């Protein structure tokens, strides 16, 4: 459940979240509920269930790294347990909004009265296949727009393995607040809920980016051919996600590493601290890596500096801060940026600060020579640079060795 | 919740109730969770969805008698939350197993591991029609061929507004406990599962007769015709319901006044009480009904005596015991006995006696004169019995006035 309420990402919020005490709530989704054949209807790779079928709550993804659930903690079941405390009313619609008779007059009898409406969204894949593209499972697209017709407070949660697209709705002001969360295992609702109604604030941030377009995306992304031999060249070489959105210049919707809070941080006080460096001692298993600066006693993995700073609660209300860390390396067609750190902070009180540091091992700073067949530490002026997310970074300094 | 526990009605038991800790719970049916477009999704009259719909828990009938709902605690989820309580773990097919692409194949897959498989069936009906006849709604009679070819441990609840045909199971040894739970209103699944798992021991009973077949009920109950004066002919009688079976002498397969406990109550002490008579002063208003005993002082409504028996818990848990008091008035075309009081005694502990007290009023053993348009105490041998239904009467006594 922690794992659950600590990864869901807030992406989108006009005011409508944290939920205060909503008397009239409607939900939209089969996402909200049940599997209708059952949790592990799908099997032991959780992949045999019909195309269409309602599968409910997202919850894993198909294949081998899938496993077997001994109950769903369903949004639905959860989001209920609070309007019953709040002595409330909840109705969800969770069948196929497209094939089931009545479905589309519920929503539009159901949503006008509601003083919320959750919208869960779903994007099932697996093993076996790659997305054909970002287009949402089921029903999604036809919830969405239905749901933005009949409600000006619409919630969006989004259970999916990878990148959706949402670019029809994600501006229309009558979607007050959206959220990613990912695939939240067994206790999917009781981890959802809390942070709705605002007993925890959202702390997770996108671990890829989130581009308005497939077409964003490192070229032949996926190879389609009936070819006897299959070719994918990575031709942009190191340049995959946030590097490559970074050096061409693309604005995604949501950059690698945002994520909202319900309160605001503010960034100070950069230090590199040169003498704060200790030698690898403690990992399990050293390879055989290659290094110039190698002198018999040493490591790649020897943290050679150690930066620091600080956080303020700028805001009104407690909340977690994940702070990065990101280092340009100099040199010719490098990143624009690579994330050398993080360190998230837990709980900060209002008004209260806190460090934040991150150990540079010396590979952190490295290149590889593709000519000497080592990794060596280049010269030039290496941007430090600290902040919120991969484009929220409030903090520059420049360190040359 | 509280008329829900004590209305749940216990028909059969092979062993199989309560529950102790059960580790792998099956449930099926669609009964079982929420209505798919939502409680209130059948309109203001809970009559405006689809004939196939899949309404979910039927917690009341459908037309001007229905209510909305606040929310619907699910059988479902109320056997999940003990699920988690015993570290189990619980899966629910709750779509239509006769049209939902591998529904049936699910079933298959789920039912043979589980310790127990739970159904939940229906059958609405509403005003302005009547049962065509005693059959499941929705997809039941498939769930229960489905539930016994794969379950020996099969545990059946009936949300109903009436009797319903369940012959070709009931007798089935799979079918180790059967329950009727009527029309529990909002809190159908907390209700429930306190009795399932023996926290109450079930202490309702039928307020109707559950025959074998619609063919033993007073024939000509609907007049079907298109005649512009359409007629219905009484010619039964005051024999309806279990006057008709009693006095045809057919056996039903559920008497009126049964139903099961987790314990067993024997019967003693039979006394009739002609010295415990009162006046009657708490009636609101009065009536004008002329009798023949009317001295000017009285009514038909003095308790002219009273009747108690002795109930012993003579099982191994504690349990609540209805029981019923019936009088055979004497004379011409009679029934063989009608209900003239009932006393439910609560929570009696193993071993323990509590007194059951029948005040009779004169009303209560009077018969209407049509020749003298009033009413008047007959003649005659009156069979005064007692017991735990209409059929089991262990004790009797004859009044002669
Ligand atoms: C083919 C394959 O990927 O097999 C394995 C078995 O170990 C492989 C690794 C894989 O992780 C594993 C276990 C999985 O967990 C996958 O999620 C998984 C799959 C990706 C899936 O794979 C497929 O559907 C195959 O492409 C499919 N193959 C073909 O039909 C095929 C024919 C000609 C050319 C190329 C392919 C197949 C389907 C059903 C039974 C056998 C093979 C089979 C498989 O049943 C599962 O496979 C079997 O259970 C299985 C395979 C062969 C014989 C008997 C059983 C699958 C599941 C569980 C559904
Ligand atoms: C016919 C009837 O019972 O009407 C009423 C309106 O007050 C009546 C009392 C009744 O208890 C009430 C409120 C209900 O709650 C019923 O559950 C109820 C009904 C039984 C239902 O009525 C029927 O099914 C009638 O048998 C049905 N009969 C006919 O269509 C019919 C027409 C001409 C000649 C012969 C028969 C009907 C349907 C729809 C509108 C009017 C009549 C209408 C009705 O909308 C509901 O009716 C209306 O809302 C309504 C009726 C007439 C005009 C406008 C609205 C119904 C609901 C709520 C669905
Ligand atoms: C509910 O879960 C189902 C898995 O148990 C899922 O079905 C599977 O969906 C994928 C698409 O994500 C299908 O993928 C394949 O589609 C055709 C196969 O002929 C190929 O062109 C593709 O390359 C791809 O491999 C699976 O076929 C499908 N599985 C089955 C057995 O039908 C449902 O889609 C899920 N429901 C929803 C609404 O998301
Ligand atoms: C779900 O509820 C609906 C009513 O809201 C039921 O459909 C009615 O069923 C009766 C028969 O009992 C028909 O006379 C009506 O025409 C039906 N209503 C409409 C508008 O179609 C439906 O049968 C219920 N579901 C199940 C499976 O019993
Ligand atoms: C002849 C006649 O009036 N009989 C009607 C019948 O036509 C109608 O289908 C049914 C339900 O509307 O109600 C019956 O009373
Ligand atoms: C006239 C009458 O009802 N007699 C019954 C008798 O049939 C029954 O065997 C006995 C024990 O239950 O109680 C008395
Ligand atoms: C927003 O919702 C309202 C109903 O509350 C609807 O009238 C309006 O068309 C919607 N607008 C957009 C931009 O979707
Ligand atoms: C991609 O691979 C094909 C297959 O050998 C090759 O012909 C083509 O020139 C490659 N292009 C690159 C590496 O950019
Ligand atoms: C009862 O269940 C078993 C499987 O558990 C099945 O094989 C058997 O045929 C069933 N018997 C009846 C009478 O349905
Ligand atoms: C119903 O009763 C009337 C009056 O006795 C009678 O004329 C009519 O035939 C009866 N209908 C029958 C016999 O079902
Ligand atoms: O980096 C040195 C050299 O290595 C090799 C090739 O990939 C060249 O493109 C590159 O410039
Ligand atoms: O590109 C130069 C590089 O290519 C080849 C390797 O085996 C190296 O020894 C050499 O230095
Ligand atoms: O062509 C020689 C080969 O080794 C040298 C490098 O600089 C590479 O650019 C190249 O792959
Ligand atoms: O730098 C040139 C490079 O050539 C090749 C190898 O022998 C390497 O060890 C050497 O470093
Ligand atoms: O082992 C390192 C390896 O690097 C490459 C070449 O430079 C070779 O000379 C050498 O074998
Ligand atoms: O049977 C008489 C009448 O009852 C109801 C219908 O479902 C049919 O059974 C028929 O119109
Ligand atoms: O119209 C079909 C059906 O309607 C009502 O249920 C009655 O009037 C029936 O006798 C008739 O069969
Ligand atoms: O009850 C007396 C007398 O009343 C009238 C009819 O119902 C007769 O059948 C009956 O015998
Ligand atoms: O005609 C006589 C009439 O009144 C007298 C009673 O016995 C009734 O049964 C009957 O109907």
């Amino acid at each position: 459940k922690e794992i659950g309420s600590a990864s869901v990402t807030l992406l989108k919020n006009t005011g409508s979240l944290p939920l205060k005490h909503p008397q009239r709530i409607a939900v939209l989704g089969n996402d909200a509920t049940y599997n209708v054949l059952g949790p592990n209807a799908c099997g032991l790779a959780n992949s045999a269930c019909d195309i269409d079928n309602l599968n409910g709550t997202l919850t894993t993804g198909g294949g081998s790294g899938s496993a077997l659930s001994p109950y769903t903690i369903t949004p639905l079941e959860a989001l209920q347990k609070r309007a019953i405390e709040d002595n409330a009313e909840i109705a969800a619609v969770v069948a196929n909004s497209n094939t089931t008779t009545g479905a589309e007059d519920a929503i539009a009898a159901l949503l006008p009265d509601a003083d919320v409406t959750f919208v869960f969204l779903n994007r099932y894949s697996e093993e076996g296949a790659d997305a054909p593209d970002f287009s949402l499972g089921g029903d999604g697209d036809n919830l969405m727009d239905l749901a933005v017709t009949y409600s000006s407070n619409v919630v969006v949660v989004i259970h999916t393995t990878g990148v959706v697209d949402i670019e029809k709705w994600a501006d229309n002001p009558n979607v007050t607040a959206i959220l990613v969360a990912y695939l939240p295992g067994q206790e999917a609702g009781n981890s959802l809920v809390p942070v709705l109604y605002g007993d925890v604030a959202p702390s997770g941030k996108l671990p890829w980016t989130w581009g308005k377009s497939i077409d964003d995306y490192v070229p032949n992304g996926v190879v389609y051919t009936d070819a006897y031999s299959p070719q994918s060249n990575f031709t942009e070489g190191v340049f995959i996600d946030y590097r490559w959105f970074d050096k061409m210049g693309i604005t995604p919707r949501y950059e690698f590493g945002f994520g909202l809070s319900y309160t605001t941080f503010t960034y100070s006080n950069l230090i590199v601290d040169h003498g704060r460096w200790a030698k690898d001692y403690s990992s399990v298993m050293e390879t055989a890596e290659p290094f110039a600066e190698w002198d018999g006693t040493n490591s790649l993995y020897d943290v050679i500096f150690t930066v620091f700073a600080t956080i303020t609660n700028t805001g009104n209300l407690t909340g977690s801060e994940v702070a990065q860390l990101y280092i340009s390396i100099p040199g010719d067609n490098q990143p624009v940026r690579q994330l050398r750190g993080f360190d998230k902070i837990k709980d900060l009180p209002v008004g209260d600060s806190a460090v934040v540091t991150f150990p540079i091992r010396r590979k952190d700073v490295s290149s590889w020579s593709v000519v000497d067949q080592l990794w060596y530490v280049p010269n030039g002026d290496f941007l430090i640079s600290v902040g919120g997310s991969s484009r929220d970074l409030p903090l520059n300094t420049t360190w040359t060795p």
